[PDB]
């Protein structure tokens, strides 16, 4: 996992199983008893507020402790951890090359003080524990200066590492995302077919779906605006299995696809008309008649029958785009209830290796979503169920000049200059800062004496936030410069802050550097 420049230092340089005492650049803490990173950290980061004697294990720390035996002891003591810190605190602060061995002569001078202590035992002390005193007393401002610098420090880095990998999964969520925008006629040349196989699957499912219907509606019987709603849902299904049928059809020869001109194509990708075997399709002057196989003398001078066949031929040729967006909209769902599948299996894993593996399924997924839903839109549109309007609101014919797409009763209401998809019976009263949803003909003085109704209409109003009616496309982009602004401004001040940290770390190791020297004379003059 991630590692801090803190913790990196520690690890390389201060628990070496490799030394050498002769001018190293590296020592190994665990001769002081220090076993691993985190109990190294955990010394350097010693409250100020009491002695430095339960750094170590707590077993090994009262083994160690059973020597400092007075008050000559625990005061040399305390000032040898302290004058230890600052010299390690100054080697990650200011990696002066020497630091090493100043770290190695702190360690032996206090040992054979020690040990000098020991052999006169074998007298007077008071003063000396006050000029003690009076240097751990200084170390105090200056330590812990340094500890807080390490912990902003490790702080803002963990902190940087965090959002450097959120970005890159940012910008590899929007890059998915995009690979899934393409138009009606460009996702048909890379279409891989809805096959027989899956049409049949596809027609099963969907009369199994039908007969549930049914049986509700004998359960809910006479309760006909449930039984409505019912049969709305059979009624939609039904229209479906007959779209799949003209597809099953074509494939077993009771139809055939034909392109623009009547003349037999083998792929459902060059079809204009799929068409039955007495059927035929007639160029006449630039126009096209759909009529009985052979009946072209018997209609050619008949106007009701000529414009029928020609009626006739433009609804087939409708109905055909509609059968094949369907069929799209069919095998991409197929596509993602499979994709859908492997991704719970992962994400409800107890293992985290496969729940990692899924965030990038994730992507492709609600990038797959995403294609699914603008085709939809399309579908809704060449059906006539919706529209397409550009950014003031001008009703346009092309997807690719669209940014907004409505229902057909609805309406582009402009409020504040922003646009609201309300239905065409609606309006928007602003009041007193306040903002409520009401039909037309409905104002004030008709809710001003209804808390209730006050309250329906502006939660009505603030609901239309989730209904942002803009195509997948501008979705995408407009949501792609949110995440990716703030995403911004997140780095800028974790890394700035981190420039500041970094900054603040000179005058912390100048005031360590000035104290050592100080230190390390006094030590000299109480003695050996």
């Amino acid at each position: 996992p991630f590692k801090t420049s803190f913790e990196k230092w520690i690890e390389s340089s201060l628990l070496d199983p490799q030394a050498k005492e002769d001018k190293g650049s590296t020592i190994n803490l665990g001769r002081e008893g220090l076993k691993n990173a985190s109990q190294v950290k955990k010394f350097l980061l010693s409250p100020a507020g009491k002695d430095v004697i339960a750094e170590l294990g707590a077993q090994m720390a009262l083994q160690r402790n059973i020597n400092l035996q007075n008050q000559q002891d625990r005061m040399e003591h305390e000032l040898f951890k302290r004058r230890l810190m600052a010299a390690l605190f100054l080697w990650y602060l200011s990696k002066k090359s020497h630091a090493a061995e100043k770290v190695k002569e702190i360690i032996r001078e206090y040992n054979e003080k020690a040990i000098k202590n020991a052999e006169k035992a074998s007298s007077s002390t008071s003063q000396a524990d006050k000029e003690i005193q009076k240097m751990l007393d200084e170390y105090e401002q200056a330590i812990k200066r340094a500890q807080e610098n390490i912990k902003k420090g490790e702080e803002l880095e963990k902190k940087l590492d965090k959002l450097e990998r959120q970005g890159k999964d940012l910008e590899d969520k929007y890059k998915t995302y995009e690979e899934n925008l393409e138009g009606f006629e460009k996702l048909l040349t890379d279409s891989e077919e809805l096959s027989l196989s899956e049409i049949n699957e596809k027609m099963k499912a969907f009369s199994k779906d039908s007969e549930k219907l049914t049986q509700l509606m004998e359960k809910h019987k006479g309760d006909e605006k449930t039984v409505q709603s019912l049969q709305r849902e059979h009624h939609d299904i039904k229209a479906k299995l007959a779209n799949l049928q003209v597809l099953h059809d074509a494939h077993t020869g009771k139809k055939s696809y034909v392109n623009e001109k009547g003349n037999p194509v083998s792929s459902l990708k060059d079809a204009h008309l799929a068409i039955n075997k007495d059927q035929e399709v007639v160029e006449h002057k630039g126009q096209f008649y759909l009529l009985q196989k052979g009946q072209w003398d018997a209609i050619k001078n008949d106007p009701a029958a000529l414009e029928k066949a020609q009626k006739d031929y433009s609804q087939s040729k409708h109905d055909l785009a509609t059968i094949k967006m369907e069929a799209l909209i069919h095998k991409l769902s197929l596509e993602m209830e499979k994709q859908l599948e492997t991704i719970n299996d992962l994400i409800m894993s107890t293992d985290p290796k496969e729940n990692e593996e899924a965030t990038k399924l994730l992507h492709k997924h609600n990038g797959l979503n995403l294609k699914l839903a603008n085709l939809q839109d399309m579908l809704a549109v060449h059906r006539k169920e919706k529209s397409f309007f550009n950014e003031k609101g001008e009703k346009v014919t092309s997807l690719n000049d669209a940014h907004y797409v409505i229902g057909k009763d609805q309406q582009l209401f402009n409020l504040g200059g922003k646009f609201y998809p309300i239905h065409k019976e609606q309006k928007i009263l602003e009041k007193d800062g306040k903002f409520y949803l009401l039909k037309q003909g409905e104002d004030w003085e008709s809710i001003k004496d209804s808390p209730e109704k006050q309250k329906k209409a502006e939660h009505d109003f603030h609901k239309l936030q989730y209904e942002t009616p803009m195509t997948v496309k501008k979705l995408v982009h407009h949501n792609k410069g949110l995440e990716t602004t703030i995403h911004k401004e997140r780095i800028e001040e974790t890394k700035q802050q981190l420039e500041d940290n970094g900054k603040e770390k000179i005058e912390i190791a100048n005031n360590i550097s000035k104290l050592q020297s100080t230190v390390g004379v006094a030590l000299n003059q109480l003695n050996q």
